C-alpha cells in the first residue's frame, strides 16, 4: 500500500477509537500524573474507602455478594462485560471486518477481547493502581494485590503486565491499530476464511509499522517489541483462565443464573 | 540503528557460523527429503520391523529396553548435542561472550529448546522426520501410534513444523532467526536486560533487512516469523508439563545437562 493509504487507515483507526472506548490513555495519563488540577479522583485504599466511595460513585455492579475481595473481583467482570461491547462495536470500523463471514467476525472477536482488555487496562494503570469509572475512582495496588485467598494472586498480574507493558509508551494513535492487529488474528481456531483476515491484518501490520517509525522515530525496533508483546498476551490469557477456574473450583460465588448467563 | 552493509556483514558472519555449527542445514534435509537423488536416500522407519532392520543398516549413536523408551532416549541423547551445537553458535554472535557469565547461562538455559524446535521443522515434512544426519527417516504415523504418553508426546513437533515451514524460510534466514531467539532480554533472571536488548535490536535489523531482500514478495515475513515466536513459547511449555508426567511414571534417564536446564 502506498504511505498515504496507510496514514489514512491509521487515522480512521484512530478517530474511531477515541470514540468507541470511555477513558482514552491521553485522558487517563492527565489524572494519573496530577497534570490536570482539576478534580481529583476518589481514592480506594482500604475497606474504609472502598465503602466510602461506593456510596458516592454510586457503582452500577453494586447489590450483587457480601465478602470484599469478591464484590471487587466482580465489578472486573461488569467492567469487562461492557469492554467486550466497546471492543465488539471498535471492530466494526475496522476496514474489511463487517465484510468477512459472520461466523469468523464471531471467532474472532471471542478469542481476542481478553487480549484486548488486558492491553487497554494497562493504560488505565501506573505501577501504584487503576482508574476506574471513567477516572473518577483510583484503586490501588496495594490495596488490591493484598485481598484474601487466591484474589490478590489474582489481581497483580495484571500490574506486572501493565508496567512493562507502558515502558513502551505508546499512545492512543499508536494503540487504536495496535488492537485492531489482534484483533485479525488469523490462526483462532475454527475460523472458516483465513485468507482475508491475514489479508486485512497485513495492510494493519504496515500501518502499524509506519505510524511507529513516525511517531516513535527514535525507538529502535519498537515494531519489533511491540510484537513480542502480542507474543505474551498469548500466555497471561492462558494463565489467566486457569486462574479462573481454581476460584470457581474452590470458593465456588454468586447463584442467580440470569446473573451468571450474562457473564457466561 | 545501523548502516545497511553493517547488517549485511551481520547476516554473512552468523550464516557462515551456523554452517559452522550445524551439520545438517534445512537446505541438505530438503534434498534429502524431495529425493530424485540415489545417493542421499534413507531408510524409512514405518514400524517395529523396519525399526530392527534400520540398527542394522544405519549408524545410529544410541545404543534389551521397551521401544518407546528407545526411541526417547534416541531423541534426549540427539537433544544434548543439539544443546552443545547451539551453544557452540551462541558464542559466535558478537557481544554474547561479553554479557555476564550468569546471563550467558540463562539465556542458553530457556534459549535452547525454542531453538531445538525450530530447527527440528527443518528436518520435517507432514509424513515424519529426518534422523541420524538425515541416514533414516521416521514417520509421523509410527511416532504418533507409541503407546502410553509416548505417541501424544511426539506430535506437536509435527503441528509446529508444518506451520513454520509454511514460511519457506532458508538457513541464512534461520540463522538470525536463531540469534533474535537467544538473545532475549525477558528471559527470567537476567541481571543486565540492556546490553541483551542492544544486541537482539542490533539482530532484529539484521533479520528485518534479510527477510526484505531475500523474500521480496513476502508481505510481512518479518512480522509474521516474529508471531511464531509466541506458539514456540506454548510448545516449550506443553513439552516441559509433558515431561513432567512421564518422570512420575517411567524411571528412562536424563541427561545432566538436560536435567539442569529443566531445572527452573
Ligand atoms: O475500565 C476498563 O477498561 C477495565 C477493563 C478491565 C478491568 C479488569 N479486568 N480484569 C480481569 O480480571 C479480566 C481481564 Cl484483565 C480480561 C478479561 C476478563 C477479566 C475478568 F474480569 F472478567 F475476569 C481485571 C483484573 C484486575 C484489575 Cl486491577 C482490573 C481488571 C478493569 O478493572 C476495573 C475493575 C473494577 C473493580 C472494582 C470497581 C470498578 C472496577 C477495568
Ligand atoms: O536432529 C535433531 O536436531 C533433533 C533434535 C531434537 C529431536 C527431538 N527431541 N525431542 C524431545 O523430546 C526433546 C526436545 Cl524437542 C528438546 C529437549 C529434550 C527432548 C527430550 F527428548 F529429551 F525429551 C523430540 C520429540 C519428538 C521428535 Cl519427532 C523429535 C524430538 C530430534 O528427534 C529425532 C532424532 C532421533 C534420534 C534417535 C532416535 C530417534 C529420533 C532430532
Amino acid at each position: 500500500m502506498e504511505s498515504a493509504d496507510l496514514r489514512a487507515l491509521a487515522k480512521h483507526l484512530y478517530d474511531s477509537y477515541i470514540k468507541s472506548f470511555p477513558l482514552t490513555k491521553a485522558k487517563a495519563r492527565a489524572i494519573l500524573t496530577g497534570k490536570t488540577t482539576d478534580k481529583s479522583p476518589f481514592v480506594i485504599y482500604d475497606m474504609n474507602s472502598l465503602m466510602m466511595g461506593e456510596d458516592k460513585i454510586k457503582f452500577k455492579h453494586i447489590t450483587p455478594s457480601k465478602e470484599v475481595a469478591i464484590r471487587i473481583f466482580q465489578g472486573c467482570q461488569f467492567r469487562s462485560v461492557e469492554a467486550v461491547q466497546e471492543i465488539t462495536e471498535y471492530a466494526k470500523s475496522i476496514p474489511g471486518f463487517v465484510n468477512l463471514d459472520l461466523n469468523d467476525q464471531v471467532t474472532l472477536l471471542k478469542y481476542g477481547v481478553h487480549e484486548i482488555i488486558y492491553t487497554m487496562l494497562a493504560s488505565l494503570m501506573n505501577k501504584d493502581g487503576v482508574l476506574i469509572s471513567e477516572g473518577q475512582g483510583f484503586m490501588t495496588r496495594e490495596f488490591l494485590k493484598s485481598l484474601r485467598k487466591p484474589f490478590g494472586d489474582f489481581m497483580e498480574p495484571k500490574f506486572e503486565f501493565a508496567v512493562k507493558f507502558n515502558a513502551l509508551e505508546l499512545d492512543d494513535s499508536d494503540l487504536a491499530i495496535f488492537i485492531a492487529v489482534i484483533i485479525l488474528s488469523g490462526d483462532r481456531p475454527g475460523l472458516l476464511n483465513v485468507k482475508p483476515i491475514e489479508d486485512i491484518q497485513d495492510n494493519l501490520l504496515q500501518a502499524l509499522e509506519l505510524q511507529l517509525k513516525l511517531n516513535h522515530p527514535e525507538s529502535s525496533q519498537l515494531f519489533a517489541k511491540l510484537l513480542q508483546k502480542m507474543t505474551d498476551l498469548r500466555q497471561i490469557v492462558t494463565e489467566h483462565v486457569q486462574l479462573l477456574q481454581v476460584i470457581k473450583k474452590t470458593e465456588t460465588m454468586s447463584l442467580h443464573p440470569l446473573l451468571q448467563e450474562i457473564y457466561k
